[PDB]
């Protein structure tokens, strides 16, 4: 259960880097930057699934990490 | 924990095995089914780094996992050029 906290920490740090990419797109005023984010979202989903499988992170924590970014990603397209 | 370091290397090689199985099916016999493999590789790489950072998997164990698949994917890319 020491592993659980460290895992949760790394995962959130990793989601934060992607979130920053989304937020910087929103805080400013293309073309298919959607392709880039989809790959980033896929990469983090795989980290999340990997951690959920090993019981390092709870299923709902993983779901909350993904939801937080997906909510923000929705506001991006739109245009 | 010995059981957590072992299960993580196991889950990672299992994930690697699944992607390698996809590559070998391609080799044994379209621009979409190359980006798909690139995305798959990116995802596996993310899991590897994640596990390496947490000290669950050794850095060279992660590098050997990636190399095994990169070798096979290079074969496939070379094969693509000829078909």
């Amino acid at each position: 259960a020491t592993m659980k906290n460290a895992a949760l920490k790394q995962l959130t740090k990793d989601a934060d880097e992607i979130l920053h990419l989304i937020k910087v797109q929103l805080d400013n005023l293309c073309p298919l930057y959607e392709e880039v984010l989809d790959t980033q979202m896929f990469g983090l989903q795989k980290e999340v699934d990997f951690a959920v499988k090993l019981g390092l992170v709870d299923r709902e924590d993983g779901k909350q990490i993904m939801l937080r970014l997906e909510k923000e990603l929705s506001k991006l397209h739109e245009a």
